């Protein structure tokens, strides 16, 4: 009487120990198992419904009770003896789960933890097993049998010794549903050698406690370093004899699931955005690069999912896109990525009153984005590859540290992550002092970096805030403003605390029975982006209010009667670039850690530009040479490109990689050098007729002069006193500041 | 004490009749109203929270009770006198809703119906009003004031008398959230003249009954003709004095909402697909046109939303994409649009056991789609324009009628539309008889079309069905198969009825108490795409079953004890091309109606091909002429394109529209003629250097000969005995049949 349970024919009988129970993650996995278990004559030696059943994974848990019932497990008894283990209705249980994060690692980790908590001996004696399907298959043209890898590292090692992947197709199978019909048949042909047994080692005892249940502050230490992939020796030992240590599964598969959940809520300290928000920014740059023509939010959401591999659903995608374009006092973005065209929400509902994505249009803030996130060094960043395809970068390195300049909050599902934006002027002073060698505090600040002296101040931003920011002890408090009307017995609230929604604030007063004894009517006549709230007092309650809140030094009676004060508690917990959690004591430490990344990115931006510019000078010089000699190198008298290319070679024209020189993209300098000069003469054969005109040639000649002048400039930029590219960094800070000032003069509309 | 209610300052007082209550559709609309009502000094004469309140639209309805409470309405009293109407707390109620289908038409239609049912006099005396915001604004470069239209007909009339729209930007505001900050201020500057009053006329009484309540069978006749837009005279009368008749609102706004809901679940009879599925097919053709490289379902879903204006959410989009690629016995698609790579579901769960769109990849069935939906006549179809941008076509006209060859369910109401796929051989015989003049039944069939004689048979498809299709009376029945094991008292079900899921079938037997008295265990050992179910009988129940189901002549005792019979009930209700619902008595009537559309599409396909081919011959001849004279017309000795174009003109080279001739796109013959010969010389100036080679010229010269030969062929095709393009239609049927046969030899994998 167990739902989605297909019993084996021999289950519970004399051959019960020969039977295996397949635990599938869901209905799709069950369909795959049913296909494999019913191959019949096509797979004579493979498993069938003889000695093999299926159960769906879907003490109080109902699905776990079904597994116990079908297996005949008893909680009190310890299966320390073979005779006792023979009482079970199945020989073993095999988990068939996806090889993704919400697969093995969470579903399989819980299953291992459940067995480890109650029946540790079953894991010791090999009762719990796992189905390890291939993760990557490489298909080559002309070959029907692919090369299959069970780990990412194995494919990487194999790809190193290939020197060519143009004729190889690489497909990722991170879920059971990804396997095609012919692949399912192949796996069940060798079903025996893809069943792996779990072993309980000494390290698994504490690891199970850390990742499942128990006290915190021990799981936190684990999640502060990142995931270490299994080495080649470890994988080979797993493959040599098909036994997977429980510790190895927990510290790779389960930790990666834990880190992924955190990375969805806590941003990287380099750019101050999460992976979901980084996909939107990366997708936003691509979508609006050609033309900054406004798109509907749902239309742009489709672009991000199609290009940036966003698979978490449009509900979260549209919400995150809308939040990226909201601009109001108290919004999470002081400098929104997008320009909001329509009603994107107000401070009164905390941004929850945004319009529908169907009618709401979005547009990239081109002036701010192109200066804060330069496109030149976006090729130089490390990138995330999802199923072998390039996705949003691992992190951005903006001109100014966005993790410091914005407002960030997160629900208490892990580290708290509260961030309060610092002043733009304070941030500019610190960065300019670090970069400008003529700054009076340049030497002082550099010496302070290595000694943590924080010579310059970082203060909370008070932009779009008509209140007071006061510091008492070690905390800042934001105060609202109010007006008292003695004649008509009205207290008018003209400003709320820094990030307090209006509607939620009204409910806070209304749910306070003590304060409602002095008031009878609250009317919210506030405009958009401005607070003006009518509080109707009782006829003689104004004097009673003063004597009930005592007017402490930090908070006035009205500021106590009306909750017009809040503490700016900051929890500076971020995600490291290589993975893990880093905790910062102060806002300066975040800025100090971001400085080396931006400093080194400028250095490697000029090195690549120097290499690219040198190649482009060679190519444009050859093109100009052809235009002058095109009349007497009249290619119309030659049969085809092969003959034309031979003629060009005999005249000394250099063979070049046309596409690589035009668009180097994500090419390293050493990769660029070994491929640029090894090409063809397409850069000549693809020249249009309009390019041979006198004016067209003259513009090309002038372009060569500019590159040669720019080439000498780049060499000077590399030999700079503070560090290479320091002057480039300084002028880009000014450009960012002008964009921010222009965006603040408007309502982040820019036109 | 009403939620989301902002009372006016003068509401309920002496100036209560001067106050107006704004009823907003949602929170986003409320934010827009708050912005407008609090402009203050910027809008001195505009409305403020004086004499104006806001209420949210969200007897038993809680939201309607709030409106009654704030307005002080009494159900029993009839507001036939001015003195009685003065008791209301507000002078009037104004509905602020989106100008889309799920705006005015549904929310506003229900509000009008609610007032009409209880207080008809309020509508008569003008208590119920509407805020009519601009629907379309046209912005011209250099002008800050746009041209605003409240109806799409007004914009169409205005666009007719415009020379060009190259310097005009057209934006659609179908929701209140679409209005930008500067547009909201402009609307509230003239708030008075955008408030329209509803009037109750004689025709509104039955229209309110038809569209709201009143059982049915009277609304069906209304929804069988399509929406008639308001004429110019009607709109001008509405604008002259701002009064909107209730009948006009119901017959346009409310009716369009009703038709849109039906069109989301009932397909068009020309292509047998709904608007949502047509977007996926149209998006699928675009996405996989360049390369049929497989993409994840969520990735492809993003493409459809971004390009085909699919705004109904990824939950329905991913489900519809998966259904379009499912191929199993009993699936809705006998000829799926896509190739399913992965686990897309099985017959056991009725396709509900599909894999997650994250791990599931999709690919276009290029061979079948390119033949069933030719790309050459997809330019000629009428197209849907959403917010002024081209979307999926209004309908497709395939080579064979897809509305007849597939299975339709319509699970949720909607005229109980149901279709059972007809035999492919029968359909081919009918269409070939109509098209082939040498067919023995060609003359007989043509006589039958105008007399409804249905000489040829149309039988239900039995493909992928190991059962029996029997006809008793006027209905077909599908029978499953079973095997009885006398020795072990086991009944084995080897086949189910036509579209009966396995899991749901098992529950049907288990929920039958009388049937469960004869059995104790049902085991589903069935493979994928094959039924094999173990039914364990009671030790002495085989004989009792025979005597308890009476052995009907039509239905066997076991076929009665086990529900192995189902009736193929079909309700052939479809959507007309121009809108509305058409009811078909038989399957051949649907084929007869589809024939003229496919016949005329071939005629206009050859007309446009004849025009395009004539232009391309001129352009290629000029290009070939230039290549021969390129050495003598050495353009390298001229300054710019302007000088080069002048030289080309002096040599007799014709000016041509390069882009239009190469890619005519959605251009009519008359539009093509007036624009093709009016252009620049880019077709010469954009020629690459590789095009001047001897082999390149020779291929171009041979291409001209093929077009000239093809031009004479097209002229012969237009003068054909049955009708123009009959032979083209005949040979395209063969191509479709080969694609279908090839797709059936594989599992619709084509590999």
């Amino acid at each position: 009487d167990v739902d989605k349970y297909t019993r084996a024919r021999n289950a519970g009988g004399k051959r019960a120990q020969d039977c295996m129970l397949l635990a599938a993650e869901g209905d799709s996995a069950l369909s795959l198992l049913r296909t494999g278990l019913t191959l019949g004559k096509s797979n004579p030696s493979g498993p069938s419904f003889d000695f093999c059943g299926m159960i769906s994974l879907g003490t109080n848990n109902k699905v776990l009770q079904g597994i116990v019932q079908v297996l005949g497990l008893d909680f009190n008894c310890h299966y320390k003896t073979q005779e006792e283990r023979a009482k079970l209705r199945y020989g073993c249980i095999v988990a068939c789960v996806d090889q993704d994060l919400d697969g093995c690692g969470k579903i399989l980790g819980l299953l291992l933890a459940y067995f480890h908590l109650f029946w540790p001996q079953l894991i010791i004696h090999g009762f719990v097993k796992r189905l390890l399907t291939p993760l990557i298959r490489v298909y080559e043209k002309g070959k029907t049998m692919p090369v299959e890898f069970y780990y990412e590292q194995e494919f990487d090692a194999w790809a190193k010794k290939q020197t060519s992947l143009v004729n190889h197709t690489v497909k990722y199978y991170k879920g059971l549903a990804a396997h095609d019909t012919h692949e399912v048949k192949s796996m069940f042909k060798h079903f025996d050698n893809m069943v792996y047994t779990f072993t309980l080692d000494d390290s698994a005892k504490e690891l199970f406690h850390i990742y499942f249940g128990g006290e915190s502050e021990l799981r936190k230490r684990e999640l502060c370093t990142g995931v270490v992939p299994l080495t080649e020796t470890q994988t080979q030992s797993i493959h040599s004899v098909r036994r997977i240590p429980c510790s190895l599964h927990l510290q790779v598969d389960t930790k990666a699931y834990k880190l992924d959940a955190i990375e969805r809520q806590i941003p990287n300290f380099l750019d101050g955005m999460t992976r979901a928000r980084r996909k939107i920014l990366a997708g936003g740059v691509k979508c609006f690069a050609s033309n900054n023509r406004e798109r509907k939010v749902f239309q742009f959401g489709g672009y991000v999912a199609d290009h940036m591999f966003y698979h978490h659903g449009d509900m979260s995608l549209n919400t995150s896109i809308i939040k990226a374009a909201q601009y109001y006092p108290g919004s999470s973005h002081l400098y929104p990525v997008f320009i909001g065209i329509g009603s994107f929400g107000s401070r009164h509902l905390g941004g929850k009153d945004a319009g529908s994505p169907r009618y709401i249009s979005v547009q990239l803030a081109s002036e701010f984005i192109k200066t804060m996130f330069p496109a030149e060094d976006s090729w130089l960043l490390p990138y995330v590859f999802e199923d072998g395809q390039r996705a949003e970068p691992e992190y951005y390195v903006p001109v100014l540290p966005l993790a410091i300049m914005e407002y960030g909050a997160n629900p208490s599902e892990g580290w708290k992550y509260t961030t309060w934006a610092r002043q733009l002027e304070d941030i500019l002073a610190l960065v300019r002092a670090y970069v400008d060698k003529d700054n009076p505090k340049h030497e002082l600040l550099h010496y302070a970096i290595k000694h943590k002296i924080t010579i310059l101040p970082l203060r909370p931003s008070n932009y779009n805030f008509k209140g007071h920011l006061k510091r008492f002890g070690q905390y800042y408090y934001s105060y609202g403003t109010y007006d008292i009307s003695e004649q008509r017995n009205i207290i008018t609230i003209t400003e709320l605390p820094l990030r307090v929604p209006t509607v939620a604030y009204i409910e806070s007063i209304k749910k306070s029975s003590n304060r409602m004894t002095f008031i009878e009517e609250i009317i919210d006549y506030s405009s958009s982006e401005t607070i003006e709230i009518l509080v109707k007092l009782k006829p003689n309650s104004l004097n009673r209010i003063v004597e009930e809140f005592k007017e402490t030094e930090e908070q006035d009676s009205i500021e106590n009667f009306l909750r017009l004060r809040n503490c700016l508690h900051s929890h500076l917990n971020f995600v490291k670039p290589k993975g893990g959690i880093i905790e910062f004591n102060s806002y300066y430490e975040i800025l100090y850690a971001w400085l080396p990344y931006r400093r080194e990115l400028y250095q490697k931006r000029l090195m690549r530009e120097h290499a690219v510019l040198k190649l482009r000078i060679i190519m444009e010089t050859a093109i100009v040479r052809y235009i002058n000699e095109s009349a007497e190198l009249n290619l119309s008298h030659y049969e085809d490109e092969k003959e034309a290319s031979r003629i060009l070679s005999e005249h000394g024209f250099p063979p070049l990689n046309h596409t690589l020189i035009i668009s180097p993209e994500f090419a390293s300098i050493e990769e660029l050098n070994q491929k640029a000069l090894q090409g063809c003469y397409t850069y000549i054969l693809s020249l249009q007729a309009r390019e041979l005109l006198i004016a067209a040639k003259t513009r090309r000649v002038e372009k060569i002069k500019k590159m040669q002048a720019r080439l000498d400039k780049v060499e000077q930029l590399l030999q700079e006193s503070p560090f290479p590219g320091a002057s480039v960094w300084l002028e880009e800070i000014d450009a960012v500041e002008k964009a921010i000032i222009k965006g603040r003069n408007t309502q982040w509309k820019f036109h």
